[PDB]
């Protein structure tokens, strides 16, 4: 063990052996600067925790670095942070950055930390190149974050103008169980979860069981930037951006719960760039679309093959249901004026979504609502192949013939599909199943010791006085002078 001071902790953490327990004494451990570089060991992680979780506060001009294997930090409560703000960046390590593998986090808050430019949490590559792998970031509270830069970024690469046919290794981590909830930020500014950096890149990352509520720091709640990510039962209850296959070929996004409950703002989603995609069932109930991006459910990105913006083609588009959707359910050429000025400045070859298969899909609307179920301005006969939907309440948008018996309805049995290499989940099973289950609420991630939701920006939409003044200050000296 029990330490009571930033100083006993850290000479504790120095000595700590295989299996050791680290107990952090009530109180406020401010400015402090916990860097652990031993490792535990398979079966014998080095655990350091809150001897009482939520009477333990790491505060100040402070910084975590899990640089050693098999370590566990749980129920710690990050606030009224003051890291220098000409010390941090987007893109840099986060306030706690892992840099070893097989580590964890679990049962922490971070709520509006403080005005410095970063992630809340990184896996980080150390400056000699090696990638943590096998780590995960369980059952945490993200909450009123002001600053730019996601919440999460999951690192196999380092930034580079890049494009030279060499891509980041497979991570293998896990982000489950956690509380997404921030006010929106200006322009590309960070999201909630990054993966990767390029489409060359290889995740393997699981994200399942999160609960995104007014994830609204911009237009991505999530840009899954690297191959073969796996998305399962994620709840994102209105939420301004959409979650988003940014980069990378071969993704996964099954049985998530996209729904829109007010008319507050435009909600989302999912937008997509690439090829070979597993997208099933999914539940999309929009009561208001995004303005910007098209106001759809679902956005399948136009554009050249494999670029920057990758042409959205070849892909699975199963079990879906489409309900009420106050916009398209399938929107087949968002944003294709910019896309096709980008191609022609970069001289690429602009394409449109073709070579879809869309099997066993659902799409309902009994809303007064004006949006056919599709839009499709480069429509061609055949390009695409629809088996076993049923479409009723609205007319269609496109010369698709489907059936309309909703009685008849019934989700398709899909056997073909190979499962990611280290994510242990049946994908033909749980595609085949239909829709499960229902949206996640705050008691089902929740750390264990906390009652109540850190913030206000999820319940109000609103930030108190002392942060929104905060928050105006880092939007402020980031833009033009
Ligand atoms: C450089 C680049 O293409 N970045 C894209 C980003 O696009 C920019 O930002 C916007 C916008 O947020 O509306 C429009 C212009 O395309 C460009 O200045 C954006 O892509 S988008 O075109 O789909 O919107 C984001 C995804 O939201 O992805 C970045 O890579």
């Amino acid at each position: 063990q029990v330490v009571a001071s930033n100083e006993t902790l850290y000479q504790v953490v120095k000595e700590v052996k295989p299996g050791g327990l680290v107990q952090i004494a009530d109180g406020t451990y401010k400015d402090v600067q916990l860097i652990v570089s031993n490792s535990g060991k398979s079966g014998l992680p080095i655990t350091i925790k809150a001897l009482n979780p939520g009477k333990v506060f790491f505060t100040g001009d402070a910084k975590v670095e899990l640089r050693g294997e098999h370590l566990i930090l749980e129920g710690i409560w990050f606030k009224d942070g003051n890291r220098a703000i000409q010390a941090w960046k987007s893109h840099g390590p986060g306030l706690v950055a892992i840099y070893g593998s097989y580590n964890r986090i679990t049962a922490c808050v971070f709520d509006c930390f403080d005005e410095a430019n970063s992630a809340y949490i990184t896996t980080s590559l150390t400056e000699d190149g090696k990638v943590p792998q096998h780590c995960r970031i369980d059952h945490c509270s993200f909450t009123d974050k002001i600053t730019f830069d996601q919440v999460i970024n999951l690192n196999n690469t380092a930034r580079a103008i890049k494009d030279g046919s060499v891509g980041g290794p497979g991570m293998y981590h896990r982000v489950d169980h956690c509380f997404f909830s921030n006010p929106q930020k200006p322009g590309n500014a960070g999201g909630g979860i990054r993966i990767g950096y390029y489409r060359n890149d290889i995740g393997r990352c699981l994200v399942d069981s999160n609960l995104f509520m007014r994830q609204d720091s911009e237009a991505e709640i999530i840009t899954s930037k690297s191959q073969e990510n796996v998305y399962y039962g994620n709840t994102y209850l209105n939420c301004q951006g959409t979650m988003n296959f940014r980069h990378g070929d071969h993704q996964v996004a099954i049985n998530n719960f996209y729904i829109g409950n007010d008319q507050r703002f435009g909600y989302g989603g999912m937008f997509v760039w690439g090829s070979r995609h597993v997208i099933a069932c999914n539940y999309f109930e929009l009561s208001e679309t995004i303005k910007s991006r098209g106001n759809a459910a679902l956005y399948l990105n136009p554009g050249a093959m494999a670029s920057e913006h990758a042409l959205a083609f070849d892909m699975l588009i199963a079990n879906n249901a489409f309900i009420n959707v106050n916009g398209y359910a399938i929107h087949f050429n968002p944003l294709d004026e910019r896309r096709k000025e980008y191609c022609a400045a970069n001289r690429l070859k602009f394409e449109t979504p073709h070579q879809l298969m869309l099997k066993g899909n659902l799409f309902f609307k009994d809303k007064p609502y004006v949006y056919p179920f599709f839009k499709d301005d480069y429509f061609i006969a055949g390009k695409n192949s629809w088996t076993g939907n049923v479409a009723l309440g609205v007319e269609k948008g496109i010369p698709v013939n489907i059936s309309a018996n909703r009685s008849a309805y019934k989700p398709v049995k899909i056997k073909d599909i190979q499962p990611i290499e280290g994510i242990a989940l049946d994908l033909n099973a749980l595609i085949s199943k239909g829709i499960t289950g229902k949206p996640l609420s705050w008691d089902e991630v929740r750390p264990y010791w906390l009652k109540e939701m850190p913030g206000t920006y999820a319940l109000t939409a609103r930030l108190s006085a002392d942060r929104a003044a905060k928050f105006k200050a880092v939007i402020k000296r980031n833009k033009e002078h």
